């Protein structure tokens, strides 16, 4: 069993960013651009061992169809057993927070064409997991990444998550604890936690999603201050035929984080539609718009969005 | 329909360049070396979606049996859709201009052993292509490249060309207009337009080509200097069974370039013979001078190459 | 015939470095890392072009499941001929002397893991290579690398070796010699070769073998001085069903050579098992000790680690 498999997306998306500081508009820039939307090429297999054993393989890339992209297995890949115990995983791997939502089913390259805010503490890294087997609903997770894998300013990590699913209702939970985080600009943080929680209805004609993700933390400055940030997202979706129709609100409330980012308050929401020309290709259109601002030093971003996309 | 498809070339290639300066002998640099003539690997597919309407997806990228290449789709790679209406893709493509002759069939590593200098402005870059159906011989293209893809001193780009074919005779048309262009080493350019004509006679056993190509923009120097550059280049190949001896040769104009390449004028023969074993194996040998002195500060350069290619 | 292929193999290891300086403990390291043991993923084909002619090609990429990465045809990668006058191969080749034994048969990433240090200058490079045909066990290899190849303080490099097979039973020799050498840290090298002798017994449940390797250059120093190493490695393995035991034992004799490695004597074991699931897949445990020092001056390696294969 060896197949080659992917994901091909592209489109084009124009933007506007404008900064208000009490004075009406102080910046105003705007964007225009043919983009990739997250096209990948990978290759996986595997292998009946005997006795329901099997080995499992897999190694993902980026490619984008702008050609920017290189490596080899940038994307999720591993090696692993699964069999009766559950499944058991080695190599680069979504940390499980980023297997506990489809909190942004949006494909977009622009921050303001999906909920991407929410969504940028996921990532890919070198760890092991392991996956229980599904008991009425029930499955786990737990996940590990060893000091040494993570860098010299970086700590081992530590990461569960618990899924349930009956029908179309489904919880999911993830989250994760790191006793040492680099951050690249800013003071370092320690002590650093995440967890999620992402609840809905997911089948044909019907998604709906609501998520609500907690940050926690310790600055690295002359007094350990806390920092947190909250976050919630909800999406919705219904099928008519051959076009889905979505819209996404995500809100982050005003939360004490040191960075610029900073968190500050935030609201954004996205619209759009999927129209489906087979199983495989769809059509993409998209709106989005995000407040970063109090109502004074306002930050309003517009976008808008086509885009084509073929999975083989 | 997902297809692996490439081209795997190389061989060996010797040199010799040579400067006189009205001294005879000013320097003499020789070349020999194992080089890749441009192996590549890609992956594409196609999907009919009903009604004659289809999705067309490709990645390619370098792949030089050298070693030396890295990246995912750094050759042409898109996604778009064919139907009655013609044919739209985006992603990187190649130019019209790079699309209007096979102005250049040598694979050669060496600038001597091809007609290199004429192809020189031929690329891909990031941008939307429409390619029109054909009606009686007759189609066109028309493609378009974004400011924000082109990056901070490179304006927008504006691409057409025509294609008429009928019977083995051919005439292609390529142009392309660009406001603001990056010269890396020297002054940049504005007011950038290229435009190419080629016509010949192609089939089994007769291979005739003619091409001219003119260059013109404006310095961005004190006073707008006006730049322009003009080129020719023929080709002739006849096929007796398996062997197929061609000849190019190509003049460069004296033409008003700032550049130190600049282009002076210059004059060169490329001779050579593809030998098949089959239709996708074929044995390459090939000889090469070309000239860029005026008779006094000549600059002389001789090669020769052999080579295997393999198409799969 | 267009075939996709490759490793996957992954797996943990520990390690623990100490220096003694006759005042016992000095330094004390360790390192326990998840780690990719060389997957890679490749491809190749071949085509019968008659008479017993035929065109053979490969590329062949490294491609870690950690995702670090990046490249085409950065392993052995060529195109070439085959026929009765035996084979012709151009590209990134591994020198003979990188097949001469299977010297290292460890998977490993650690140093302390394999047999790692008599298998440095073991390397591809991108030359010319002949091997001959098999008569009557005997064949042979002659392969050179041409200057230009090698970069601008690497002159060309000639390789030969021949082998010998009957039954089980193997000899195979394999040497080097190159005009200049850098070295990247240190004093380049002149004249440099290697000469390496193995021999052993291999088939189905029982593996054995042998090797000797004797490098010899002068030093680019005031004076030319000779430097030398030597160095023995030999393998054993039975198989019981399913299980592999193997064990290796390599020492270094104190050489004279100007690096730090440099090498000073050494000595070292690895021990370990195989386990294979299927003809495919294996698991992999193993774990080993090294001692670089005099009695004195000690620096004594243990390590020990587990993994999981699987070839496609």
């Amino acid at each position: 069993d060896v197949t080659l498999y992917g994901t091909i997306k592209a489109g084009v998306e124009t933007s506007r960013s404008v900064f208000h500081q009490n004075g009406q508009v102080t910046e105003v820039t705007t964007a225009t651009g043919i983009v990739d939307l997250g096209s990948k090429i990978g290759f996986k297999g595997q292998e009946d061992l005997g006795n329901g054993l099997k080995a499992i393989w897999q190694v993902e890339q980026k490619a984008s169809i702008a050609g920017t992209d290189s490596g080899w297995g940038n994307r999720q890949s591993f090696i692993g057993l699964k069999g009766g115990f559950g499944k058991l995983r080695v190599g680069r791997l979504n940390s499980v927070l980023k297997d506990t939502g489809d909190i942004n089913p949006w494909d977009s390259k622009s921050d303001y064409l999906g909920v991407n805010k929410i969504a940028e503490p996921e990532a890919r890294l070198i760890s092991v997991r392991y996956d229980s087997p599904e008991f009425a609903g029930l499955s786990g997770s737990v996940q590990y990444a060893l000091n040494d894998n993570a860098g010299r300013h970086n700590s081992e990590s530590y990461h569960a998550g618990f899924n349930y699913k009956n029908g179309g209702f489904f919880v999911q939970y993830g989250g994760a604890y790191k006793r040492h985080h680099q951050v690249q600009e800013g003071l370092n943080i320690e002590k650093y936690q995440i967890h999620r929680l992402v609840s809905g209805y997911d089948n044909d004609a019907l998604y709906a999603s609501v998520a609500v993700q907690q940050q926690d933390a310790k600055l690295t400055d002359a007094s350990n201050s806390h920092n947190s940030q909250t976050e919630v997202a909800a999406t919705l979706a219904y099928r008519f035929g051959n076009v889905t129709p979505r819209v996404s609100y995500a809100h982050g409330f005003k939360g004490l984080v040191a960075k610029a980012d900073i968190g500050n308050r935030y609201d954004q929401v996205v619209v759009g539609a999927e129209y489906d020309f087979s199983k495989r290709t769809s059509a993409l259109v998209s709106a989005g718009w995000l407040q970063e601002g109090k109502g004074e030093n306002k930050f309003v971003a517009t976008a808008g969005g086509v885009g084509l996309r073929h999975k083989f």
